[PDB]
């Protein structure tokens, strides 16, 4: 009766948790990858927006767990538990709102010191339309990403699809 069944099979899941700052299109960008639709009057969630869907890459069926946490709440129970096995992390920051970048650097400091060093973090900017009135240089923002070995840093806009397909395809391509 002593046989041995192989455990290595298909049906995988990638858990990516995305934080940022409230009002910085945090929940807005998440909606653009979940159902790929935009809600103009979409408020930043105070609880948790969690949708998990299966995609088929090269015949491989894997479901992505994307956790849209509260826009800016550090006192919630989500603070410690959000990275309970996060394969990757994402954080949204607006290029004219310096606060979002200041909040972003806050999250990235704690999460890397609490979770995993090789955890890939996606630095994504908000509203590429701010090309002229951008207070902080995106070029400078991506520098701190590359400096800390962040493989993913891109610009996103809710009405521009955010290139959310590309940023995830990039990640899925390497992993």
């Amino acid at each position: 009766m002593n046989t041995h069944p192989p455990q290595l099979m298909e049906a995988t899941s990638a858990k990516i948790v995305m934080l940022g700052e409230s009002g910085a299109g945090k929940s807005s960008i998440a909606l653009r990858f979940t159902r790929n639709e935009f809600l103009a009057n979409q408020e930043t969630t105070i609880g948790a927006a969690f949708l998990s869907k299966t995609v088929m890459i090269d015949g491989r069926a894997l479901k992505y767990e994307i956790w849209d946490t509260a826009g800016l709440e550090r006192f919630r129970s989500l603070a410690p538990i959000y990275y309970r096995g996060a394969s990757g992390a994402l954080v949204v920051y607006d290029i004219t709102n310096s606060e979002s970048l200041k909040k972003a650097q806050t999250w990235i400091k704690e999460l890397r010191a609490n979770a995993d060093p090789s955890l890939i973090i996606v630095l994504v900017g908000n509203k590429k339309d701010l090309g002229s009135l951008r207070q902080v240089s995106f070029e400078d923002g991506q520098r701190l990403a590359a400096e800390e070995q962040l493989a993913a840093f891109y610009e996103a806009s809710a009405k521009d699809n955010n290139n959310v397909e590309q940023v995830f395809l990039d990640l899925a391509a390497k992993l």
